[PDB]
DNA sequence: AATTCCCACTTCCAG
DNA sequence: CTGGAAGTGGGAATT
């Protein structure tokens, strides 16, 4: 089902992260930076996940400080999401130890979950936030959804052996 | 069931519009612009005003289809820039298309004027042209019109019934 | 979502 | 067996 309450949103994020997390440590630090996925790496993909997660936190930073949010990101438009994926790859290009990469994804995920707990259910799925899209729906678009999508491309990859 | 003739199509439109319009008129203008409703697309919140905008967008789109046909120009289905799996994305366009209409009475007039043009248009087609042969893919012209006039009218009545149970 | 896409989940021969 | 085409069936589509 599509998440439609605060409780549902949290549980989707936890579950999709769990499974994706398990598939991610299943990769060795050596394979993770090779190009196996117009082809990228697990490292590239996890940076894409951190870029989006960081960005969602950034939106709420901006919002908290009374500042107008620039969606999706400054210098980008919603039809350019692959170009925003290029920026994310580079943003974390110099994190060369897989172990730190996964640790940074995991703590980002934790912050997002903490951010959601901070809002009421009306704040997440009752009111409109970005045009008609609710705050919770927006958060799911760029967290729980790409977790699933990412874990997909992963289990396909593990089917390369041997 | 589904209208099968020019006569049925025109009556189902006038009925479902008359019904829907009764519920729409029994909603305060102040309330009608409040965001309250889960929208056509999951994870959105919309007003009763957006609900009407959705109908106006679909009806004018239907008139636009025919305007294209009347000039001998190729129709783009469902609309320029949207594939058929992007109807959620189109509903949003329809909200924005009419959001500068801030007076509820003007907006229901726009829906009323739109519905009159739609039946006036059905009036100029024979039954054969409406239900006699396919017009787009396998559907008949009448089906395509009913599916975006009569049906969404009734659908909007449904949501208004459910909301009428609470009145704050 | 009329359709469209994208998964997960099969068959079922080729190997 | 055994990937792995290739075809199905259900659910979501979004920003």
């Amino acid at each position: 089902a599509v998440p439609s309450s605060k409780e549902e949103l949290i549980k989707a994020i936890n579950s999709n992260f769990s499974l994706l997390n398990k598939k991610l440590e299943s990769i060795t630090p050596q394979l993770a930076f090779e190009p196996l996925l117009t082809t990228i790496s697990v490292a590239n993909l996890v940076s894409y996940l951190i870029g989006w997660g960081e960005l969602v936190l950034h939106w709420h930073d901006q919002e908290a400080k009374g500042k107008t949010i620039i969606f999706p990101e400054e210098g980008f438009k919603w039809n350019e999401l692959g170009r925003l994926a290029q920026k994310f790859y580079r943003d974390y290009e110099d994190i060369t130890e897989y172990e730190v990469l996964l640790a940074r994804l995991k703590e980002n995920k934790q912050q997002l979950v903490a951010l959601i707990e901070r809002f009421s259910n009306d704040e997440l799925y009752g009111k409109p936030w970005y045009n008609k899209w609710t705050r919770g729906r927006m958060i799911q678009f760029n967290t729980a959804s790409p977790y699933k999508n990412a874990s997909g491309r992963l289990n396909k990859l593990q089917k390369c052996l041997a």
